[PDB]
């Protein structure tokens, strides 16, 4: 279980055989037996106990979902007698940093793949761990150089993306968070972005109308309509994934072809 590293292949290796690239703690190594770029998560046996038990926590899910595509993979542990080195596998970014590179709105078919992803990830959680997201956002939506959308870390597996009935439980929390996340990426806006504390927020959730899809973007009725189910107030009325995933704006998107890699590394060169 400790000193072996499993990317496709398996190949046996300790501490020293990674090459630190620097920060990203999360550091970016290199795997000199293959020249594979790792992430790598840094937990001091000396650290804060209570950050230790998030780590601990995510790993243990994150090491029972081999099984699951849409989210982050462990390649491999080395224990020393200091330090645990959790080897994960490296994205590019997460949602969040994607919408300020842009600078504006993701385009609909970039977040129909995400949304097959995330949902999908979500609700592989649910059903063959029994584990409840509870933070859904953009900076946990992550993407690749190769087209991959994958759930990121669950050390709890903000108050922003909190639903309804959590102000005032179960998986259709995150169902809403999910909603906000979309709208926010969509129109590259975050839907509550004039509030000034956290409570002003959970107010404008309550109080006013779920912030839906504008209708003069372009957005297909399948995109809005996705949403508007997502954002449905009355918790009690809200779709869990098992309803999501027969909808058709998931459908279209299981099925169509979206070269999430080049729009992805089109957007990451316009670092600019």
């Amino acid at each position: 279980t400790g000193y072996l590293t499993i990317g496709g292949q398996r190949y046996q290796a300790e501490i020293n055989d990674l090459e630190n690239l620097g920060e990203m703690q999360v550091w970016k190594m290199r795997f000199r037996k293959t020249g594979h770029v790792i992430a790598v998560k840094q937990m001091r046996r000396s650290g804060n106990k209570e950050e230790n038990k998030r780590i601990l926590m995510d790993l243990d899910v994150v090491l029972k979902s081999h099984d699951c595509p849409y989210i982050v993979q462990c390649f491999g542990t080395f224990i020393t007698n200091t330090d645990v080195f959790i080897a994960m596998e490296l994205m590019g970014t997460c949602a969040e940093k994607l919408k300020k590179r842009m600078q504006g709105p993701i385009p609909e078919r970039i977040l129909g793949k995400m949304t097959v992803a995330i949902v999908k990830a979500l609700y592989y959680l649910k059903e063959k761990h029994g584990v409840i997201h509870r933070d859904v956002k953009p900076s946990n939506i992550l993407l690749d150089e190769r087209g991959q959308i994958k759930l990121c870390d669950f050390g709890i597996s903000c108050a922003a993306y909190m639903a309804p009935e959590r102000i005032d439980y179960d998986i259709r929390a995150d169902v809403w968070s999910l909603g906000i996340s979309l709208v926010e990426l969509a129109t590259g806006q975050f839907p509550y972005k004039n509030c000034k504390t956290d409570f002003e927020v959970l107010t404008k959730v309550l109080q006013e109308e779920p912030p839906l899809l504008p209708g003069h973007m372009g957005f297909s009725g399948d995109f809005q309509s996705f949403v508007k189910d997502c954002l449905t107030k009355d918790h009690r009325k809200r779709p869990k994934y098992n309803k999501l995933l027969e909808h058709s704006f998931i459908k279209r998107y299981e099925t169509l072809e979206v070269d999430v890699a080049s729009w992805f590394k089109d957007v990451m060169a316009k670092t600019e």
